[PDB]
């Protein structure tokens, strides 16, 4: 299947030729809506945009934008709202994407702050009695219980739509471990943390999209995406050794540009899916 193309391209050192080859292939689309200067405060790097056509649209007449994209896998039957990782003036509107989009839970790679500097806005109360309220969207969201684990926190938080009263409960699944600088040295903390999100059914076709995001929401996100989905179809195929990392991700770019930022990501994707496999298959 692939394991072997992944040491053939070890011995060969080609993680970077191979990569290049996806930045080239990958698809171009407009984002028109993006690059209005109207919406410049709600985006964080300028060359991280989500396509007009897999936008994601907020149910507000007065500005509908956010940078965030539906990436829907037809074959896989499954589909992740990939987003950057909120600004202090996007956090009402990272909320009310989950609520719109009846989304049961949000997955993110990073950490508030990483090298010193800020990745993303606190969007979450950190304490029970101090729940945040975002004005501009008016939402409640409170910090209902935590749990903290070696590398990945769990919280249960409450979204609540103060418009109606209607509150709805929020899975908050935080990889805290990914290195610094490059990539986990064993995809074995990333795949438990993946398997964890599917446990709780935030994956499941049940309920709305569920949000993955980090610093740009296209490097670790897409790590995180593009190995549920190739694990997923190595499960369905007739045959497994069919499922092409390298296509998927071209799949998946025609919905988000970017996803996976560097050949060591790339690399180790291939890494974690074969791992995945292996953990699954017998």
């Amino acid at each position: 299947e692939m394991e072997k193309e992944f040491e053939q391209i070890d011995k060969s050192g080609s993680w970077a030729a191979i990569y290049q080859d996806i930045r080239h292939e990958a698809s171009d689309f407009p984002c028109r809506v993006a690059k209005l200067p109207k919406n410049k405060n709600r985006n964080r790097y300028r060359d991280v945009s989500p396509f007009d056509h897999s936008r994601i649209k907020l149910h507000q007449e007065d500005n509908d934008y956010i940078n965030a994209s539906l990436i829907k896998m037809e074959e896989a039957q499954r589909s992740y709202i990939l987003t950057q990782g909120p600004l202090p003036n996007t956090c009402g509107h990272f909320w009310e994407m989950v609520w719109e989009q009846k989304s049961r839970g949000v997955v993110m790679l990073n950490r508030v702050m990483e090298k010193g500097s800020l990745k993303c806005a606190q969007y979450w109360p950190q304490k029970e009695e101090k729940e945040m309220i975002f004005e501009d969207t008016n939402l409640k969201l409170t910090l209902i219980s935590e749990d903290i684990k070696s590398y990945y926190t769990v919280r249960q938080l409450e979204l609540e739509n103060l418009t109606t009263q209607e509150t709805r409960e929020i899975l908050h699944f935080h990889y805290t471990t990914w290195p610094d600088f490059g990539v986990p040295e064993s995809p074995a903390s990333f795949l438990n943390f993946l398997f964890k999100v599917r446990e709780s059914g935030s994956l499941s076709p049940e309920h709305g999209p569920v949000v993955v995001h980090c610093s740009a929401g296209i490097g670790r996100s897409g790590t995180f995406c593009l190995a549920d989905t190739c694990l997923l179809l190595m499960d369905k195929r007739k045959d497994p050794s069919s499922v092409d990392i390298k296509k998927v991700l071209l799949e998946m770019r025609k919905f988000r540009m970017g996803l996976i930022q560097t050949a060591d990501q790339l690399r180790f994707s291939y890494l974690a899916v074969i791992e995945g496999a292996k953990f699954i298959m017998g």
